[PDB]
């Protein structure tokens, strides 16, 4: 009578751990998400496969208004598990998900799966240097999100990269690529005009994380604008000063052009 | 003709990826290293035995000097895995072994595992309000670094969170433990005195990350700096102001005192 809050990692059913696995087969009942993130390199089908039972999916709906009324009651009985894409805590708002597990009289534990947030130590830069992140939001009507445009300039200054999460509509199949995001960053640019984000910005993609052949590429946005990442999940970062061993990766790892490996110190 | 960087993950041998499980087995030969951290949680036997594999072990010199002497070479006609704790290329010198391998005409693959970066997220802390990262270092000799010290100043008045690595002979197998580096970083304050780190502060430690059972606590220095976390390895966060949902989770998880949400909210 127990909850586990058990991710599946980046980009298919292997990328779960051992103790994730492990732990995920004795229990009695599975419940999972699918809208904080997009595992593109396997399906229900498969997940069910590896762990050997029936996977629920619930809605953001379902999570949001009545985890307590769907999930925390079996838990009360039985080991019950919830599994999410990447890790189950980083950039989502599931951690409060175990507040409500504990006025439940629920016991819950988190078993960790490799996340975006680490994996962008693929790209070369020093993740110690990233500074606060942000999510690249879709316009909807006439509300315009622009906070994350505020948040490169802060940690640009500080000569610090900045990760941005691109955003998802699960519910309607969109994945925001880095080419939108880069798109939206333009247009915010043209209003507040803070020389923040240009066409001779450089930026990193990074797409697909977590498969054998990620796409990563740096470039300025001027020339990465229109090119084709592949699939989703794609993830854009605004890269700071950069160090020479971090230009030295991007050129040689993600084909940037040879000019930023002169750096301005 | 190919290298598999492979992530072991957290704390025990569990805490490797399935895919970096069964990608191991497949390989002729298996390298790991532990100078860059331990797994604190198993052994080098415990995991040869989960992988069927001898390992042979690698110095910080092996890796920095010797990479393509020892490891490349036999990655050119045969499959070789090189394992390291945690999410591979986060620490700051692997990525370039990327380029090593490159030159010496090599394949290579990265297999993510959790990283302490996004394991945190188990605090409560919004990942996306981490700022910039520091390690905590021992002072020695005449020599005293405080530049840790500065990088709290400049997150938390940003209203950003700061990640704290302790320092580690991995070697002699030393951990600094967060008691330590509570008392150093009071230390510092009274060096600098620009009111960073008191006995006021709240602080967040979290210890075995990745185990069923790890140890989250939240409070102030005063309160926290003689408790017992238990076992390493130590990991300390200093937070900026929190979003209620934050505080909540310290106080309802972490044991925080209900202080704080109105003291640090
Ligand atoms: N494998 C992957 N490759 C590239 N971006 C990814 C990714 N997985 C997640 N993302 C990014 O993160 C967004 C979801 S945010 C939720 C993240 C998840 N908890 C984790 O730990 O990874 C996506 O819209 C995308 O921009």
């Amino acid at each position: 009578m127990v909850l586990y809050f058990i991710g599946l990692g980046l980009y298919d059913e292997r990328d779960i751990t051992v103790k994730g696995l492990e732990i995920a087969k004795k229990c009695d009942y599975v419940f999972a998400e699918f809208y904080t993130s997009l595992m593109a390199g396997t399906t229900l089908g498969r997940i069910q496969k590896l762990i050997g039972k029936e996977i629920r999916v619930l809605s953001r709906e379902d999570v949001e208004l009545n985890f307590e009324n769907i999930v925390l009651p079996l838990a009360k009985e039985n080991d019950v598990a919830f599994l999410t894409p990447g890790d189950p805590l980083v950039a989502t708002t599931h951690a409060e998900l175990r507040i409500r597990a504990k006025r439940a009289g629920v016991e819950s534990y988190v078993i960790h799966a490799p996340s975006i947030y680490s994996a962008v130590g693929i790209t070369g830069l020093h993740i110690y240097k990233f500074g606060k992140s942000a999510t690249v939001a879709y316009p909807e009507g006439n509300w315009f999100p622009t906070s994350y445009y505020d948040v490169i300039k802060e940690n640009a200054e500080r000569g610090l990269h900045t990760l941005l999460f691109l955003d998802i509509k699960a519910e309607k199949r969109m994945y925001m690529t880095a080419n939108e995001a880069m798109e939206l960053l333009l247009k915010v640019e043209d209003m507040k005009k803070g020389g923040v984000f240009t066409d001779d910005t450089l930026v990193v993609v990074l797409a697909r994380a977590g498969s054998l052949n990620p796409t990563i590429r740096a470039g300025y946005v001027k020339d990465l604008i229109r090119e084709d990442f592949g699939d989703p999940p794609h993830i854009l970062i605004v890269p700071g000063k950069l160090h020479i061993v971090e230009a030295e990766y991007l050129v040689e790892i993600a084909g940037a052009p040879r000019m930023i490996l002169r750096v301005n110190v």
